[PDB]
């Protein structure tokens, strides 16, 4: 077919944007081996010190934490959790259904391995190499180097593998270890099978493949210690029931090592992608923990499916495959382009529609559009293209208003300019350390900033980069389909580094870091960044329509510039995104990923690696919570990525109840959303509803007198 990972450009953005290295360095990055430190991948936590050492990193279905001190020498800690605990927060009348308000793993210690050289020091540290897959960290004893256990850290893994170099296997645990068989007959072999006295019981397998067999010795309650230094593999993995103990034994020679993704279009309105295992060995069976997603949309054909669950932290169930390849198939790509499906209104509201988008165009487009920060500031931008978008196809909308139209797009391009420009409130710089564009608002005072990192939403430490681009990539788009040669040089350079910064596919583009926001395995993307402090729960993303909002953008990026494999990449991450947030975040009906009483909240709130939680960033009000689930409405989101199956139980369980009652402008928000599946209801409330910030009444009527059954 077509191959999607490729550059979109290779243009220098220092011929765009001011240069800086950003200050806030990694601390634990091989700084001989020329990769780029991802800001928001699921390795981010490892390049950074944390409080208590307690930030964690989740290959799943395994947690790790690094050198945390609790019940002795410092380690790789392993923490699986079968269960999690659930929490609410005090009722209220702006919550007004809702028992379960958060899930949670308990940071316990379930093993750890570490050695007895460090009963009286800590471990030196560093990630020696990483990828998109995995990350090598290494522990060595302080001037004794040579002294060091490698932890290759593989998304998905079934065992933890450390390679010990003269250093004594130590393992530990928080829990009593109630009972130690060694090869199936103090303990010595290649096989140790260990029970806990936790609820549900643990038991985990212990595999020495070096040289040598082990002799360990109990030494406390939760201490196995060998005998003698050790060089060479051990693993241990989580027995997840008794009759996968062959199938654990069998695989045991080998160990994920990294990964390759490759990915490719269908001739027949499809795309996959393939994750090529990289292992020490083809020796034995590579088995390998997949998400729910993986299941659904794998190609069987070349794995085997096992029975073999265990629960991963934040997305249920996860259940192991056997196999060296895994491709993974979208078949029915998004055919959203510009304009609703239906691409022109009911007829009988015309008049309306008309009247009001005067109204709406008569705005003051920089007043509405030059706002404090970036974020707000592109709401305004892509509402007001929207509206040039429709008088300028009245061909397909039936708009009709030639002198209107121009007015619409005119106004817009006046609008966009300074930001084409960099001279907004709040510019960009191009850096050059993390490989990316940062706005200049939350730096040190001493490169322009306010000093506060918490500025324009954490942007300058990499939070939140498809959220706001992906408004100035629509808007830019949208310009640059209506008129190609307007500023055409400078607009493709700019909206193209904006669309790299976020999603760079390939690594030949050495100006920008691979993939920013988007992460392969986990099917959906990040949007939190550099955490400094620890970012004790991992990875966030709260907005999904934010999110669905960048790819559109880029996929409307490559309809403008005749850019197939970038319209393609764009499609393929729209599908693998609906089939993520139909497994883990928009909860229908019949989701095995979440207990009873979270799916009955329908939204999972704020996603984390290590927890969920039924709020906002911004306030506890229902509407605010179900609500940024559903601004920006496009035709993306309209038609393809909210189900009428969702809206509707999403309705019925919480929101018909509340919405009549909001009077803030999530009302507006709120219907434009019930329009999805009642426009004949929700039209004449959107008539008089408050707009969101980023919604206009022109778009919001269009939209709903669109919907096919009015
Ligand atoms: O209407 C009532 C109030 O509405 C506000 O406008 C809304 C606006 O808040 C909302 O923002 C979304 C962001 O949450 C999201 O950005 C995330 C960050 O918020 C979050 O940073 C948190 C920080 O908020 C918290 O207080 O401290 C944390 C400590 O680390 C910090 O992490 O981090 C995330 C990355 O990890 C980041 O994604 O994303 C978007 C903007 O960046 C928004 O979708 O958006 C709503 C929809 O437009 C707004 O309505 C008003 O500003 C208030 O004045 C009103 O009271
Ligand atoms: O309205 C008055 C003031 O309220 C502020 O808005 C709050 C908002 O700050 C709050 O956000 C919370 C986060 O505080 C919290 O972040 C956690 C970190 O602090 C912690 O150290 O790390 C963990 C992860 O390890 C983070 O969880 O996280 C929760 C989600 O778990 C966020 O909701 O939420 C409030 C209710 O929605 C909201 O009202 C606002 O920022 C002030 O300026 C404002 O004046
Ligand atoms: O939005 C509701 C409410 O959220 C509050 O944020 C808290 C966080 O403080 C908390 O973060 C945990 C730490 O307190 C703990 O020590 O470490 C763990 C990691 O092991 C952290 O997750 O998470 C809870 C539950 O999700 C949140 O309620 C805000 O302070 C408050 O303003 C807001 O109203």
């Amino acid at each position: 077919g077509d191959d999607l990972f490729v550059p979109v450009s290779n243009f220098d953005p220092k011929s765009i944007f001011p240069e800086i290295k950003h200050p806030f360095e990694p601390m634990y990055a091989n700084t001989e081996n020329g990769k780029i430190v991802p800001t928001n991948s699921w390795i981010s936590n490892l390049f950074y010190p944390s409080a208590d050492n307690l930030a964690p990193t989740t290959p799943d279905p395994y947690t790790l934490r690094l050198l945390d001190g609790y019940g002795g020498n410092p380690g790789l800690t392993i923490r699986q959790p079968s269960a999690k605990v659930l929490g609410s927060y005090p009722p209220t009348n702006d919550v007004p259904y809702t028992d379960a308000g958060y899930m949670i793993n308990s940071v316990v210690v379930d093993l750890r391995l570490t050695s007895s050289e460090w009963s009286d020091v800590v471990p030196d540290r560093q990630v020696t190499d990483w990828d998109h897959l995995s990350a090598n960290l290494r522990l060595s004893t302080p001037q004794d180097s040579n002294s060091y256990i490698d932890f290759p850290i593989v998304r998905g893994m079934a065992y933890i593998t450390a390679n010990y170099n003269n250093l004594t296997p130590q393992f530990l645990s928080q829990h009593a270890i109630i009972s130690v068989e060694a090869d199936e007959k103090t303990f010595s072999g290649r096989k140790f099978k260990i029970t806990m006295n936790d609820d549900p019981t643990s038991t985990f397998i212990i595999y020495s493949l070096g040289d040598k067999p082990l002799e360990l010795r109990k030494q406390d309650n939760s201490n196995l210690v060998a005998s003698k230094p050790y060089t060479g593999v051990i693993r241990v993995a989580k027995l997840p029931a008794p009759e996968f103990e062959t199938l654990l034994d069998a695989s045991r020679a080998v160990w994920p090592t990294g990964g390759d993704i490759s990915a490719r279009s269908d001739d027949n309105n499809g795309a996959s992608y393939t994750i090529k295992w990289k292992t020490n060995s083809n020796e034995a069976p590579l088995l390998t923990y997949a998400y729910a997603h993986h299941l659904t949309s794998i190609d069987d054909s070349n794995v085997k499916r096992t029975d073999m669950t265990l629960q991963s932290a934040t997305k249920g169930p996860m259940t192991a495959l056997v196999g060296n390849e895994w491709t993974l198939r979208e078949t029915e790509l998004s055919p959203v382009e510009w304009l609703p499906l239906q691409a022109a209104p009911n007829p009988t509201t015309i008049n309306e529609i008309m009247t009001e988008i005067n109204k709406d165009i008569a705005s003051n487009y920089t007043q509405e559009t030059a706002k404090e920060d970036n974020y707000f500031s592109g709401k305004g931008l892509q509402k007001f293209a929207m509206l040039a978008l429709i008088l300028n196809k009245s061909d397909q909308t039936q708009l009709r208003n030639p002198e209107l139209a121009q007015i619409a797009l005119d106004k817009l391009k006046a609008a966009f300019l300074p930001y084409l420009q960099n001279e907004q409130a709040d510019p960009f710089r191009y850096d050059t350390l993390y490989k990316g564009i940062v706005a200049k608002a939350g730096l040190p005072t001493s490169m322009g900033g306010t000093d506060d990192l918490s500025a324009e939403f954490g942007h300058s430490y990499y939070s939140d980069h498809h959220y706001h681009q992906g408004y100035f990539v629509v808007t830019a788009a949208i310009i640059h389909h209506l008129d190609p040669t307007w500023n055409a040089d400078r607009l493709k350079a700019w909206t193209e580094a904006l669309i790299r910064d976020v999603n760079n596919a390939n690594d030949g583009d050495e100006y920008f870091a691979a993939f920013r926001n988007w992460d392969w395995f986990a099917g959906h993307s990040w949007a939190g960044g550099i955490k400094p402090d620890g970012a004790l729960d991992g990875r966030d993303q709260e907005s999904v329509p934010e999110s669905v909002n960048f790819y559109w953008g880029a996929k409307l990026w490559g309809l403008a510039t005749g850019n197939t494999p970038l319209t393609k990449l764009a499609s393929l991450q729209l599908a693998v995104t609906k089939r993520t947030t139909y497994e883990y975040f928009w909860m229908l009906d019949g989701n095995k990923n979440r207990p009873e009483n979270i799916v009955r909240n329908k939204v999972i709130g704020i996603y984390f690696e290590q927890k969920t939680d039924y709020t906002t960033y911004f306030g506890r009000f229902l509407e605010y919570i179900h609500g940024i689930q559903q601004l920006p409405m496009t035709p993306e989101l309209m038609e393809y990525i909210r189900t009428p199956e969702f809206v509707s139980q999403e309705w019925d369980e919480k929101l018909g109840a509340i919405a009549p009652t909001v009077q803030s402008p999530w009302a507006g928000v709120l219907y434009l959303n019930y329009a999805i599946i009642n426009p004949a209801e929700a039209y004449p409330a959107l008539r008089k509803v408050q707009m969101d910030d980023g919604q206009t009444r022109s778009y919001s009527l269009y939209l709903t007198a669109t919907r096919p059954h009015f």
